[PDB]
This record gives structure tokens, sequence and C-alpha cells, in this order.
């Protein structure tokens, strides 16, 4: 487990993009505030491994915007950072009903004709996730971020779901329109 207080002092480079508390309005940078600690730690570990120079292709999670950044941090440092951001209060954004009513139907009902489950069983009806179960919080997240993640799982650009194999299979069944709709709904969800 991380020491949130310690983590507060280990995030200087992060602030421009994620905000001092993990709530920056920058639409492509995911909000970190209030995310589950376990999920944050896993992503930090995966991003560090996948985004270091010379990382073997397909390892971890390669985040171009964070290349090399986590490299001087120990595993404990990453736990402390995870704890710090998880301790912050998440925020909620805008759900355009032109997109979000269909997003809601997909989020609650899936696409059963295609075998795709609903999102609520893992990410919760209000999007809070389940940190002890490995399920990230989605509610309130920036739509462009969420959309990129669903697209990347669909396309095989994000493959650090390999411990469960869950999201690649879910996202395989989503169209671009479905992804836009879900992402809008999620942005307003609490
Ligand atoms: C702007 C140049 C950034 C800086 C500085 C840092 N991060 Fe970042 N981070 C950024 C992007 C664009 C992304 C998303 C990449 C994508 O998939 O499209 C991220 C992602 C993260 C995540 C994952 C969050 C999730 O919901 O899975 C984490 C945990 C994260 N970033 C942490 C983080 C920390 C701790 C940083 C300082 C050491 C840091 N980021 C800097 C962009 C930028
Ligand atoms: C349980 C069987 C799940 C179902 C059904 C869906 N999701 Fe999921 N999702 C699940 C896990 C275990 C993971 C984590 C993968 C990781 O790298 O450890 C996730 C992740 C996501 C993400 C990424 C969040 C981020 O902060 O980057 C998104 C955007 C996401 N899931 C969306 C999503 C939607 C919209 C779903 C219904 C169509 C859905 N998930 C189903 C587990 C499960």
């Amino acid at each position: 487990a991380g020491d949130a207080e310690a983590g507060q002092g280990k995030v200087a480079v992060c602030g421009a993009c994620h905000g001092v508390d993990g709530n920056s309005p920058a639409p492509n940078f995911p909000k970190l505030a209030g995310q589950g600690e376990r999920y944050l730690l896993k992503q930090l570990q995966d991003i560090k491994a996948g985004s270091t120079p010379g990382a073997p292709e397909g390892v971890g999670r390669k985040v171009l915007e964070m290349t090399g950044m986590l490299d001087p941090l120990s595993d404990q440092d990453l736990e402390d950072i995870a704890a710090y951001f998880s301790s912050q209060k998440g925020s909620v954004g805008y759900a355009d009903p032109a997109l979000a009513k269909q997003g809601e139907k997909l989020f609650r009902g899936g696409k059963l004709d295609q075998g795709m489950p609903a999102c609520t069983g893992c990410h919760a009806p209000n999007g809070v996730g389940n940190d002890l179960a490995g399920f990230p919080k989605l509610g309130g997240q920036h739509a462009a971020y969420t959309a990129k993640q669903l697209t990347d799982f669909r396309e095989g650009n994000r493959t650090n779901d390999g411990d469960t194999m869950i999201m690649r299979g879910v996202a395989a069944k989503l169209s671009n329109k479905d992804i836009e709709a879900l992402s809008s709904y999620i942005q307003g969800l609490h």
C-alpha cells in the first residue's frame, strides 16, 4: 500500500498534465483523482515497463506522453503516487443527451445480439468500479480519454488487460459510434 503524503511529493512532473490533484480539464489526459489505488498502481507499473526506451514491443502499456518518466521511481514510489491520487476527490463532467442516451443503453444493457456484456456488472451502475476486484472507476472520466481506451482495446493498441483478457473482448464488439456514445455517458456518470 502507498503513503499518500509521501506521494504528494513525488508528482511534480505530473502536474502540468494531470493537475496537482489529478483533475485537470485537459480532455485527453485521464483524471486520476479518486481512481482506485490498486488500479493506479498497476497502470503505473505497466506504463513504466512499456514506456521505457528499448522496452520490448508489446510489453506493458506504452504511453508516448510519459516515455521514460516513471523510470527513476521505485515500486514503493509508485504505490505512494497511487495512494496520493486515489485520496483525491474525483469530479464529474458533461453528458450530452444527444450521445449519452444511447451510451446509457449500451452501458446498462450491452449488445447481447453480439455477445457483449453490459458494463455495469464490473464498473458499477454509477461507474465507481471495484478497486478490490481490479475494476477501474470510469464515472466522470474525460470522454476523449475513455474513447481512446475503448478504441485502443478494440484495435490491440492497449494490451495490458492480459491478466483477465476482459476488455479486448468487450471492446471488439463496439463501433465508433458506440464508443462515442459510451464515453459521453460515462463523462456524466456518478
Ligand atoms: C502530459 C505530457 C503528461 C504527463 C506529464 C504525465 N502524464 Fe500520465 N498520462 C498522460 C496521457 C496522455 C495518458 C493517457 C495515454 C492514453 O492512453 O491515451 C496518461 C495516463 C496516465 C495514467 C493511466 C490512467 C488510467 O486511467 O488508466 C496514469 C496512472 C498516469 N498517467 C500517471 C501519471 C503520473 C503519476 C505522472 C507523473 C509521474 C504522469 N502521469 C505524467 C499524460 C501525462
Ligand atoms: C468485467 C467483466 C468488465 C466488463 C463487462 C467491462 N469492463 Fe471495462 N474493464 C475491466 C477491467 C478488469 C479493466 C482493467 C484493465 C487494466 O488495464 O487493468 C477495465 C478497464 C476499462 C477501461 C479503462 C479505464 C482507464 O482508466 O483507462 C475502460 C474505459 C473500460 N473498461 C470501459 C468499459 C465499458 C465501456 C464497458 C462496457 C461496454 C466495459 N468496460 C465492460 C472489466 C470490465
